[PDB]
């Protein structure tokens, strides 16, 4: 692929899951966006909280992260701002087992190489099915450290 020179940086934590998908940003490209498989035998509320950092200097505008649980488009509130980052928190209520779409743009040129990953809700075990075009990884808890980023 052609390199753009945009490098944006993007962590996504499940906060009663207790787990942390880092660096889930493309590499290269302004682009942000993710595939989970939530799996869940059991009702619940499944709250995600996105740390965005848009490679400023290198863009005109930092685009918005949209949502689409099971087909559904679901809101994305930007509810925090810092000097850097971006702050979003989405809260999804799931009965049965459901694939949440995170994405910025719509070009499979884009979306393919966007990470998928499975997480089971009930286990707390997970999977990266696909890195695409990123250097992510998954850690399975959520640290203090991360957690005073948008406290």
């Amino acid at each position: 692929h052609m390199e753009e020179g945009i490098v944006h940086k993007l962590d996504v934590f499940l906060i009663d899951e207790n787990v942390s998908i880092k660096h889930v940003n493309l590499f290269d490209g302004d682009s942000y966006g993710c595939n989970i498989h939530l799996k869940t035998a059991t009702c619940k509320y499944i709250t995600f909280i996105l740390v965005l950092e848009p490679d400023w200097e290198n863009i005109v505008e930092a685009k918005p992260i949209h949502m689409r649980l099971n087909g559904k488009k679901i809101r994305v509130p930007l509810v925090a701002k810092t000097h850097t980052s971006l702050i979003y928190k989405v809260v999804i209520y799931v009965e049965e087992d459901a694939l949440a779409r995170f994405y910025s743009d719509v070009e499979r040129s884009y979306t393919d190489v966007y990470p998928t990953f499975l997480v089971n809700t009930d286990t707390r075990r997970y999977y990266i099915l696909d890195s695409g075009r990123t250097y992510t990884y998954i850690d399975p808890f959520i640290s203090d450290g991360d957690k005073r980023r948008w406290l």
